[PDB]
C-alpha cells in the first residue's frame, strides 16, 4: 500500500520524500515515488551553493528537472532552504555591507520563488536560525542585517509568490522539555502576531533510536505556536524501529495544523548516515519492517 | 584491497569510476573511492544539459565539486561529454544554420576545457556518433554541420587543453564481428590520417552476462586503429559475474595501449540498471565476488 494515499484518507495532505534527478534515473527511486509518496523535495538542488555558486551566476538545471518530472507525474512540491547558513557558499559570508546583504538576499529569494511562482507548495524560508539554547544564531545574516532579517526574509517571500506556504525550519525541536523548541515557539508567536507571514514550522527531524516518543509531545508545543501549518521534514531514524517510525507518524496524526510528513530518502544506501540504515526501504529497494508497520498503523 | 593499485603495478594508469557530489555525501562511497579507485567521472555534472542550459550561459556548480574533491584527494579526472546527442538541450537541437551550430559546439568545447585546463587527464569529446550498422548517427550536429563536425569538435578541443587526451566514446563495440567495432576503427584510422587529434577510443562497456570473454577479441580491434590510448569506459555486467568482469579486466591487460577501466558506479542500487545488480559492491556497500577475483586476477 501506498503511505500517502494512506496518510490522505485521515486528513492529511502529503507523505513525502527528498530526491534529485540523479536518483529518479538510478535505482527504483521514481518506480517507488511515482506509487507510495505525494510530495518530492529537492535533496540538493535548491540550496544556495547548488543554485548561485558566484554572484547572479544561477545555476538551475537540476531543480528544473526536478519541478519538471513532479509536474508530469502529478507530485507536489516543496523547495528550499532559501537563507541557511550551512549550504552558503563563501562570497554570501564575505559581505560585509548591510545593504548588499539585503539586496543580495532578497534577489536570492525573489529569482528562486519567481521562477517556480505558483509551482511550489511550501518553501522552506529560513533554516536553522536557532541557537540550542534558544538565542538567534549568529550567522551572517544577523551579523549584518540584524533581526530584522527574518520578517524581510518572509516579507520579501510572501510578495515574490503570494500562493506559496512560507515555512521556518529547525532540528533538535524533538523534545518539548528542549530550550530550543519552547524558543522557536515564542519567536514564531511573536513574529505572527506583528504580521510577519511565517505559515509554518517545520522540525528537521532526524532521530536516534527510541526518540520517535518524544515527538508526540513536542509537535504541539510547535503547534501551539499558531502558524496554520507545522510539518516534519527530513525525517530519518538511526536503527529504523517500527516503533519510532510509528510514533512520529501518530504525533503528525494528533496534532490537527500537522500536514504531513517528509522522509529523507528512499532507500539506506542513499543516505547521508547509511550506516544506521535510517530509511523506510533496504539496500534492495524492498520495504522495510517500519514501512509495513506505518501502512498497518494509518489503515486503523 | 585496492584494485587501482593493483592495476598500476601491471603498468596501466587507473581504475576509475563514475560519482558525483551526492554519491560523495551519501553512502560509504566518498571512503570507497579514496580507498580503491584512482580516477573519478563525472556522472552527470558534465553533460551538456547540465553544464550550458541556455546558451552561452554556463552551470558549474556540480562540475566543480567533483574536480576539487580529485584534486582534495589525489584522484585523476575525467571528463564529458563534449559532445552528445542523449543529454543535449532543446535549444541546441533546434539550430539549423550551420555557421550558428559549429559556433555553439565550439564555444561549449572550449568554455569547459579551459575551465579545468590542465586538471583533466582524458576528455569524451564525442560520443555515440554511430548507429549500429557502422553508419554516422543523424544527430542535429550531422545534419547541420556535416561529417566535419567531427574533426571540428576535435581540432577544437586540442587547441583549448593540450594537455588531455582527446577520446571518442561508443557503445556495442564488445564484439569483434559486429558491424559497429570496424566502422569505428575505418573512420578513426582515416581522421587520424588527416591529422584530427583522435588520442583514444572509449568503448562504454554494458555487458549481458557471458558477453565478457568477447572483449577479449574487440579491444585488440579497438586498438588496431592506432591511437595512442584506449579504455574501457562505463563498465557494468549484468549478474556481475566473476568471470565477466575478469575477462574485461584480462583484456585490458593484454592490450598495451588499452590505460585503464572506469565502472559506471560503486554499489549496484545506484546503477541505471540496479535490479541487474551489476556494479562491484552490494546495497549494503560490501564488496561482491567479482571486486575479489578482480583482486586475485591482478594479483595472479
Ligand atoms: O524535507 N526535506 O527532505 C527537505 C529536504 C531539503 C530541504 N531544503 N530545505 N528544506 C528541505 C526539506
Ligand atoms: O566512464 N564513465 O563512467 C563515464 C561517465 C560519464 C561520461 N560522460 N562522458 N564520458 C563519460 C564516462
Amino acid at each position: 500500500q501506498s503511505i500517502d494515499q494512506l496518510i490522505k484518507a485521515r486528513g492529511k495532505v502529503y507523505f513525502g520524500v527528498a530526491t534529485d534527478q540523479n536518483r529518479l534515473t538510478t535505482g527504483k527511486n521514481a518506480a517507488i515515488i511515482k506509487a507510495d509518496f505525494g510530495m518530492v523535495w529537492p535533496e540538493n538542488s535548491m540550496q544556495w551553493d547548488a543554485t548561485e555558486p558566484s554572484q547572479g551566476n544561477f545555476n538551475f538545471a537540476g531543480a528544473d528537472y526536478l519541478v519538471n518530472w513532479a509536474q508530469q507525474n502529478g507530485k507536489l512540491i516543496g523547495g528550499g532552504c532559501l537563507v541557511w547558513h550551512r549550504h552558503l557558499p563563501s562570497w554570501v559570508s564575505s559581505i560585509t555591507d548591510k545593504n548588499t546583504l539585503t539586496n543580495v538576499m532578497k534577489n536570492h529569494i525573489t529569482t528562486l520563488m519567481t521562477r517556480y511562482k505558483g509551482k511550489i507548495r511550501n518553501w522552506d524560508v529560513v533554516g536553522e536560525a536557532f541557537n540550542e539554547d534558544g538565542s538567534l544564531r549568529q550567522t551572517v545574516f544577523l551579523n549584518v542585517i540584524g533581526e530584522d532579517y527574518i520578517p524581510i526574509a518572509f516579507q520579501t517571500a510572501r510578495a515574490a509568490d503570494p500562493n506559496a506556504k512560507l515555512y521556518i525550519m529547525d532540528y533538535n525541536l524533538d523534545s518539548a522539555s528542549y530550550p530550543k523548541t519552547q524558543a522557536i515557539v515564542n519567536r514564531v508567536k511573536q513574529w505572527r502576531a506583528a504580521g510577519v507571514p511565517i505559515d509554518g514550522i517545520g522540525s528537521q527531524t532526524h532521530l536516534s533510536a527510541g526518540q520517535g516518543a518524544g515527538v508526540l509531545q513536542a509537535l504541539p508545543l510547535l503547534a501551539s505556536a499558531g502558524t496554520p501549518e507545522v510539518s516534519i521534514l527530513m525525517l530519518d531514524v538511526a536503527g529504523a524501529s517500527p516503533t519510532d517510525y510509528v510514533n512520529v507518524v501518530n504525533a503528525c496524526l494528533n496534532v490537527q495544523s500537522c500536514v504531513g510528513i517528509t522522509v529523507f530518502g528512499v532507500a539506506d544506501p542513499d543516505s547521508w548516515r547509511a550506516s544506521t540504515t535510517p530509511l523506510l526501504f533496504d539496500g534492495n529497494f524492498n520495504p522495510k519492517p517500519a514501512y509495513n508497520a506505518i501502512v498497518q498503523d494509518l489503515q486503523q
